[PDB]
C-alpha cells in the first residue's frame, strides 16, 4: 500500500439525532483507488472496510467537538456515499500512548490521501492573460495537470504548501501562491463555454490575470479544501469563489457565526486595548487614554501576553535617586559645579 | 597600663626627608600621661619609645594612602612633637592576622586614647544664652567637666558617639547633639575677654544659643578629632571653627578638593541625568531632553543602580500587538464590530 498508519476510526452515518459515534483500533491504509481499514482485536485483525475513492463526496470537514474523541488530539473526516448504506463520515484520530500512535506519521497519512486525490487531475490553463491592463495575445490554452507541491517562493520568499499546475515542456505554474481570486464564465479558445476560474496572482515578476479551469467538480472542491487546511491565510480569496460548493458556504457560514460569538465574549478591557495599539497610541500612554493607573494597565498587559496577543518589544523603567544619588547631586551644588 | 595593644606600629618623622615608612612590630600601652611602645621582635622586647600625652599635638590624622599599610585596615595617625628630635607621626594599624591581632580591640584602642585625653578636662558653659533671639541672663557660666558617652537624643531621636559637660549636681548637658557654631571669643568671663564658642543647639525645646569655654586649646583639638571621628556628618558647622585650628583646615581643604575631582571624574552623562532626576524630570522622558535613544537610556539607567545610585520604581513595558492579536482586530472590523 501506499501509506499506512495506527488509529482510532469512527463512522458516523452522519443523521439526525446523531449518536455518539464508536471508535475502533484499526489500521488505516491508503490504496490507489480506496481507503482500507483493518480493525484490531489485541494485535489481530477482526474484519476491514473499503472506502472507494469512487464515492468521496468531501474531506477536511468541520467536525462537531460532540464527536470528537480526546478533543487534544487532530481529527480528520472523510464522507462518502456508498450507495447500499448512504452518507457517511469516516474520521481519523490519533490516541495519546506513544507506544501505539505518533501524530507526525498520522498527519502525514492525512496528507497523502489528498496527494493521491489530486496528483494528475487534467486541468487546462491560459497563463498571463492580461499583462498591465491589456490582455496577452501571446497566451494559449495549454492543458495539464495538477500536482501537489511545496512551491517555495511567493513575493515574500517564504515557502508554502500549494499546487502547481504541470505543463507539457514548461516547468510548473504557481497558480495559487500570490493571489486575487473571482470566478467568471468565458469562450474557450478552442470554442466551448467553460465555467472557469479567473485568478490575479503575482506571476514572475508582476501582478498577472491568468485563467483556470479545472474539469471535475470533485477535484475543484480537493484542490479549495487542501489549500485551507495547509495555508489558512488563503480563507478570504477563496471565499469569494465558494459559492459553487454548498459543504464550503455552509462551514464558512458556521465559523463565521462562532467567530461573531467568541468576539462577543471577550473583555471588553483587552479588546480596547488591541485597537488603541493597532491603531497607533504609545502603549507607555496607552493606560492614559482609557482611564486607568499605570499598575492597572501593566497587569493587564501582563493578562495579554499569556494569551498570546501581545508581545514584548522593550522594557522602561521608572527609577528615582538613592540616598548615594542625592549624596553626589548635593555635593555638586554645594561646590557650585550646577547652576539651579 | 590603662589598655595595650599589640599592633603593627609605623613611625615618620619631619626629620627623616625620605617618606618612608617601615612597619615595626610592638607592644602599645596606654598610660596616665602617655603612650608607651615596647617594639617586639620574635616576641622579645627590643627597644622602647615612651610618648607623653604632652606635647600631643593631635591625633586621628588623615593618614595619605602613600603610608597605608593595609589598606583594608584601619589607620590611626598620633602626631606628637618631641623636642630633641622633632615631628613623628606615629601610625597604628594591624594585619589582623585572626591569632596576633583582632579588629573590634583595635576600634576600641583608639576610642579609649580619645577617653584618656578627653575625660574629667576643665569646661565652663553658660547654658541657653540665647532663645528665639533673646538673652536670658537667667543663664550663669557654670564650672564642669567633659565626659565620652553616648547621647540618644537628637531630632531623629538616634543615638549617637558624643562629649557632655558635667556640672556638679546638674544632669549633663548634651552641647554637641543637634548643632550650628560659630566662635565669638569677645565674651567676658566673669573677668578677663576670653575666646569661647558660640555654640547654637536644639537643646530641649527650642534653637539655643550656648557658649563653652574649653581652657586647655589641645582638649579642644581633641574633642574636635573626636566629634569628626565617630561623627562625620557633624563635619558641617565646624568649619567656621577651621580657623584657630589649623590642621584641621589643612585636611578640610584636602578632602573638598578631593571630593570636586572625584565628581569632576564622573561621566558627564550620569551626572546630567542625575541631577534631572533630582529637579524632576519624567524618568520615561528623560531620553528626550538629553537627545538619547530609549535603548541608550535604559542601558545607562543599568550601569546606574548597579554603582547604587537609581532604583526602579516600577517597571514599564512597551507592548506590540501579536500575529494572533492582528487576527482578533483584523476580524472585528471585518464584521464591523469595531469602528475606525
Amino acid at each position: 500500500p501506499i501509506f499506512e498508519a495506527r488509529v482510532k476510526v469512527g463512522i458516523s452515518s452522519s443523521w439526525v439525532t446523531s449518536r455518539k459515534v464508536s471508535w475502533r483500533d484499526a489500521i488505516a491504509q491508503i490504496e490507489s483507488d480506496r481507503i482500507v481499514v483493518k480493525y484490531l482485536k489485541m494485535g489481530e485483525v477482526v474484519g476491514e472496510d473499503s472506502f472507494p475513492f469512487s464515492a468521496l463526496i468531501d474531506l477536511g470537514v468541520r467536525i462537531p467537538d460532540e464527536l470528537k474523541l480526546n478533543p487534544e488530539k487532530d481529527h480528520f473526516g472523510i464522507k462518502f456515499y456508498i450507495p447500499g448504506r448512504g452518507e457517511l463520515l469516516v474520521i481519523f484520530t490519533i490516541e495519546e500512548n506513544l507506544l501505539i500512535y505518533d501524530e507526525k506519521k498520522f498527519s502525514e497519512f492525512v496528507h497523502k490521501v489528498f496527494e493521491v486525490l489530486i496528483n494528475g487531475k487534467t486541468v487546462m490553463l491560459q497563463l498571463a492573460r492580461i499583462i498591465g491592463g491589456a490582455v496577452n495575445m501571446e497566451s494559449k490554452w495549454e492543458e495539464g495537470w495538477l500536482r501537489v507541491i511545496k512551491v517555495k517562493s511567493a513575493r515574500t520568499q517564504k515557502t508554502e504548501r500549494s499546487i502547481v499546475v504541470i505543463i507539457k515542456d514548461k516547468r510548473p505554474v504557481s497558480i495559487f501562491s500570490d493571489l486575487e481570486d473571482i470566478e467568471i464564465e468565458e469562450v474557450d479558445m478552442n470554442g466551448k463555454r467553460v465555467r472557469a476560474w479567473k485568478i490575479r496572482h503575482f506571476h514572475i515578476d508582476q501582478s498577472v490575470t491568468s485563467y483556470l479551469y479545472i474539469p471535475d467538480k470533485q477535484t475543484q472542491l480537493y484542490v479549495l479544501r487542501y489549500l485551507l487546511k495547509y495555508n489558512p491565510a488563503i480563507m478570504e480569496f477563496i471565499m469569494k469563489v465558494s459559492d459553487d460548493f454548498p459543504t464550503l458556504k455552509s462551514e464558512f457560514q458556521e465559523i463565521m457565526e462562532k467567530e461573531i460569538k467568541e468576539l462577543e465574549a471577550l473583555d471588553e478591557m483587552e479588546k480596547q486595548i488591541l485597537v488603541a495599539l493597532y491603531s497607533g497610541i504609545n502603549p507607555l500612554e496607552l493606560h492614559q487614554f482609557l482611564g486607568v493607573s499605570e499598575k492597572e494597565i501593566e497587569e493587564i498587559y501582563d493578562r495579554m501576553i499569556d494569551k498570546g496577543l501581545l508581545k514584548i518589544v522593550m522594557i522602561r523603567k521608572i527609577v528615582d535617586l538613592t540616598n548615594e544619588g542625592r549624596k553626589i547631586v548635593n555635593k555638586l551644588l554645594k561646590y557650585g559645579l550646577v547652576s539651579m
